[PDB]
């Protein structure tokens, strides 16, 4: 039957049950890694770890009273942790609105548990969010900064697959994916390399800090611990291309094409990435170095509807030409 699609029936069931369409159609998942890789460049280990856990859950091999998966993402800033969490949410649960982000720097000071689960009688940021979206990816950023009382609430999620809030009502976490992140150790490695420390010192100091913050009792609860890697030159270039996608689409409305030389791509990659911030700088590098001067060319009439635009490097920055 052709006229009524799989999506038609899935949408009916989804609206009646609250189960996301992609969840209902999970089986009609074996290429989850390739789907995640459409947005997340590299970090193959993280993608495989997440995909492996989801498969074990779908195959009926895990404890049904725990979340679908739980992970600790270690490694540096700006290399794909949040991008993977956002992409996973969009892929598993149809929208990035299915990602719930808890910034643990806002939960450091003792009375923060009431912020998480609701003030005691006489609601909570986490509990209310998960009640209204049981099918969600939950991202806890910078977990080592959480107050112990807040950290104990995370342990409850991992152990019981549920939380009781301050109203006394149980909040179901069994359909969530829990992603915990920390950059712990990464600034220390940068400090050692700047100071000229030998690798042995750097290594030993990273392990003692990890030992201090992350104990086996905690870590044993997790599906996997994954250390994100710094990005290679080729990976940063692929990220530049992904980050030009929306610009190209907007330009294509006026039939304008952009053709970047390899040097122009390398210009953006060089400025858009560093060890401290990862690829966090790239968006505003593209805005400043490409979009702004392109805007001036369009407004001046030098770049017109229908033009193919060559983008190359000059010593003042990127330069433009229409052949
Ligand atoms: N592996 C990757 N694949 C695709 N894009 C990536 C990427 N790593 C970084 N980016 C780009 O750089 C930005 C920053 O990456 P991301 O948000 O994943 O880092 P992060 O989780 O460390 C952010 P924060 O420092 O705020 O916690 C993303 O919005 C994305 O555009």
């Amino acid at each position: 039957h052709m006229e009524v699609t799989e999506e038609d029936i899935a949408e009916i069931v989804s609206r009646w049950t609250g189960i996301p369409v992609s969840k209902l159609l999970e089986g009609e998942l074996l290429r989850l890694e390739e789907e995640l890789h459409k947005r997340v460049v590299g970090q193959d280990e993280a993608i495989r770890a997440v995909a492996d856990a989801i498969r074990r859950a779908r195959a009926g091999l895990k404890d049904p009273n725990r979340p679908i998966g739980s992970f600790l993402f270690l490694g540096p800033t700006g290399v794909g942790k949040t991008e993977l969490a956002k992409t996973l949410a969009a892929t598993l649960f149809d929208t990035e609105e299915a990602m719930i982000r808890i910034d643990m720097t806002e939960y450091m000071e003792k009375h923060a548990v009431s912020r998480l689960i609701g003030a005691p009688p006489g609601g909570g940021q986490l509990t209310e969010a998960v009640r209204r979206r049981p099918y969600s990816v939950i991202l806890f950023d910078e977990i080592e900064k959480a107050h112990p009382d807040v950290f104990n609430i995370l342990l409850q999620i991992l152990d019981d697959g549920r939380l009781t809030d301050s109203h006394g009502r149980t909040v179901d976490f069994r359909n969530t994916v829990i992603i915990l992140t920390s950059n712990l150790g990464s600034p220390l490695i940068l400090e050692g390399l700047q100071k000229g420390w030998p690798y042995e010192r750097i290594r030993d100091e990273v392990f003692k800090v990890l030992q201090q913050h992350f104990r086996p009792e905690f870590l044993n609860r997790l599906d996997e611990i994954v250390v994100f890697r710094p990005l290679t030159k080729e990976q940063i270039r692929q990220i530049v291309e992904i980050q030009l996608s929306y610009l190209r689409a907007r330009l294509a409305e006026k039939r304008i094409s952009l053709e970047l030389t390899e040097a122009a791509k390398d210009f953006l990659a060089e400025r858009g990435y560093d060890p401290v911030f990862g690829a966090r700088p790239l968006r505003r590098v593209i805005q400043r170095e490409l979009e702004t001067p392109l805007a001036q060319k369009i407004l001046a009439g030098e770049v017109k509807e229908g033009d193919r635009v060559q983008v190359d490097v000059g010593p003042a920055g990127l330069v433009f030409a229409v052949p």
